[PDB]
């Protein structure tokens, strides 16, 4: 967890990704690695 995430930018989330966010892939379990869309 974490270390398989964070490569270029993505942010650990609790839960579900926020709106301006997409889950690019899993920081832990729950804990979503949202990557902005901007």
């Amino acid at each position: 967890s974490f270390g398989l995430c964070r490569l270029r930018r993505g942010f650990c989330a609790r839960g579900r990704c926020r709106f301006p966010s997409i889950p690019i892939g899993r920081c832990s379990r729950f804990v979503q690695c949202c990557r902005r869309v901007w």
